[PDB]
């Protein structure tokens, strides 16, 4: 069957009109109308520099797309892999069940990597790129991507793939004829936190996530790989941790699997950042070691935030031999990360107090048993754990901790320093802690629970009702949450943001809907920091959702497809 409608741009809105045969004007398909009716067309995220999309499209032979790398170097296999994936991303323009006519011009993609040896992740890496498309001769297209590193190069490959549209009226694959794009991100840390300990996530689902992250230029997969409920990380030096801590023998993450994920991410510009939360958020796996306290302590509401309770015992010297082995095994397989997340989630003082060995350790020292003295013990633990982390990675590298009582800006300088520790922020953007931390020079990663906790809104998992941070955070609230508004003058200290998917109520089955397309809103906010609000990005957000679905992502549905086909009629 054949498409019946056509679309025509009118005041920045594609209006659906009947495709009457008695017309001399060529019918426009829906996406062809959108590509030029919209200020930024079908691009997500919108570029930050020049965004010249011209006015016309060119028909393209899908089979005549060839990529040529002009500068060889150490990133040859990376550029070759990113070039091979480029054609699959072009086929994403075509709806499933439709076949384009193998007709039209040929495309020449010219990749220019100005530093073809650089392939390390760093907060200072250059993700910029230049993209220009123009006719070449009489039957060819010259698409030239120029970037200072491979990572910017494959960002430009991503943007180039979004410049293809499928004409489902005529079954023609089209491309923007004359493009001039210069682009670079506003923030260097654009991440997603995946909790794979409160519930297991298949390795295939994790790599599907990375695929969708690269599609919107997110670059950091924060792998919250352990917690109280399970220990799926296969640590070779301490094998009892995962053998006793895993939910099942197959719900683990082997060295080979992690190397797969890490390499999969590197090929797509995604740094895989591992976290070992400590000294709280520990439990299963540590049985028979006597290195924890209050594991499964009852009543749990007296001893921890959520069951099961359990914290490391920092007074045992053997603890830091365990941690050193854990970090070392992590550093072996997570060999592309430049940052290590050490958790620092809120420690329960009632739990540490209920241990005699801990109380004796503090009486033996010059400490009492008050709130201030358990801050002594926490900093005592963090100081030694930090030493082992440095040794394990064979290098002093940035460490991340959460906002907590340990990182309260009023006394954080007693324990940490702004050069060694990055602070991940879960508090709201109007919380005084953010201003105080910024004035002390600390660098921040924004994960405000009122706009970036992707677990909020569902039913309660203890008792009845809804979970603690309900209501559900729509993509509009994710888009409008701006770190520049939150940090103001200190915005350069903000390294970026990170959508947090805690997995008390999420696993392999719910992964796609939890993250997409809401994380794409965070992707544009962190890449472009637009002065405009979500309503200006609404039409493009609807398209990027459809693109996710085409990739095989079970993305959440935002609006009726009728609204997508009838821009302007769905408003409030
Ligand atoms: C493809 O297009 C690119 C950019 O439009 C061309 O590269 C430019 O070449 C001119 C001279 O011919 C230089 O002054 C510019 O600095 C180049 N731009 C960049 C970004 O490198 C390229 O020559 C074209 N290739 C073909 C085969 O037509
Ligand atoms: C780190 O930020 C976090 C992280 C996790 C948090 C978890 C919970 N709370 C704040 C949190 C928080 O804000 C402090 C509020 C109380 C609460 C009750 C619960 C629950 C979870 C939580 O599940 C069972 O009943
Ligand atoms: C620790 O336990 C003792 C009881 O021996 C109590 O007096 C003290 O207040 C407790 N500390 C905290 C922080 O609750």
């Amino acid at each position: 069957e054949d498409v019946v409608w056509r679309w025509s741009c009118d005041n920045g809105k594609c209006v659906k009109l009947k495709n009457d045969p008695r017309s001399s004007e060529p019918a426009l398909s829906l996406e062809a109308c959108k590509m030029f009716c919209n200020e930024y067309g079908l691009l997500w995220p919108r570029p930050t520099g020049e965004a010249d999309l011209g006015n016309f499209l060119s028909k393209i032979n899908l089979n005549s797309i060839e990529v040529k790398i002009l500068k060889k170097g150490a990133t040859d296999d990376l550029m070759e892999a990113a070039a091979k994936r480029f054609k699959e991303q072009v086929s994403l323009a075509i709806p499933r069940g439709s076949t384009p006519k193998l007709t039209g011009k040929a495309v020449d993609v010219y990749l220019v990597n100005e530093n073809p040896n650089e392939k390390a992740f760093s907060l200072e890496m250059d993700e910029s790129y230049g993209l220009r498309v123009s006719p070449s001769g009489a039957d060819r297209v010259n698409a030239t991507i120029t970037a200072n590193s491979f990572f910017g190069m494959r960002h430009g490959l991503e943007t180039l793939s979004q410049l293809f549209v499928f004409d489902d009226i005529r079954d023609h694959l089209l491309m923007v004829r004359d493009v001039n794009i210069s682009d670079k991100p506003v923030y260097p840390y654009r991440g997603i936190l995946l909790d794979t300990a409160r519930n297991y996530y298949s390795i295939e689902s994790i790599k599907r996530t990375i695929e969708a992250m690269a599609a919107v230029k997110l670059n950091t997969d924060h792998w919250h790989i352990t917690d109280s409920q399970s220990f799926p990380f296969v640590t070779t030096k301490r094998p009892n941790l995962y053998k006793f801590g895993a939910l099942s023998p197959q719900k683990v993450y082997t060295k080979a699997a992690i190397r797969e994920v890490v390499r999969f991410g590197l090929e797509r510009g995604v740094r895989v950042l591992p976290e070992f939360d400590a000294p709280a958020h520990v439990g299963e796996g540590w049985q028979d070691t006597d290195l924890t306290v209050c594991f499964k302590a009852e009543p749990w509401k007296s001893y921890c935030v959520e069951p099961p309770c359990g914290q490391l015992n920092p007074t045992k010297d053997e603890l830091y031999q365990y941690l050193e082995d854990i970090y070392s095994d992590m550093a072996e397989v997570f060999d592309t990360t430049d940052i290590f997340h050490m958790g620092g989630d809120e420690v329960s003082e009632a739990c540490w107090n209920s241990s005699d060995s801990i109380q004796n350790f503090m009486m033996q020292n010059r400490w009492d048993l008050d709130k201030e003295s358990f801050l002594k013990l926490w900093n005592y633990f963090q100081q030694k754990a930090q030493d082992k982390a440095y040794k394990a990675f064979g290098k002093k590298l940035p460490l991340i901790l959460w906002t907590s009582t340990l990182t309260n800006y009023k006394h954080i300088d007693d324990y940490l320093n702004k050069d060694d520790y990055i602070i991940q922020v879960w508090t709201t953007g109007v919380d005084p802690q953010i201003k105080g931390l910024l004035e002390k020079g600390y660098r921040l990663i924004m994960s405000n629970y009122d706009a970036l906790y992707f677990d909020c809104g569902y039913g309660a998992w203890v008792g009845a009702g809804n979970n603690w941070c309900s209501p559900y955070i729509g993509w509009q609230k994710v888009y409008d949450n701006s770190p520049a508004v939150i940090a103001l003058e200190h915005r350069d200290q903000v390294l970026g943001g990170e959508a947090a998917l805690w997995s008390e109520q999420s696993d392999t089955s719910t992964l796609d809907g939890r993250l997409w397309p809401r994380a794409a809103a965070l992707a544009e906010r962190l890449w472009a920091e637009p002065a405009t609000s979500w309503q200006d990005a609404e039409y493009r957000m609807l398209h990027i959702r459809e693109r996710f679905v085409r990739m095989g992502i079970q993305a959440e549905s935002l609006q009726p497809e009728w609204c997508y086909q009838n821009e302007g009629y769905c408003y409030s």
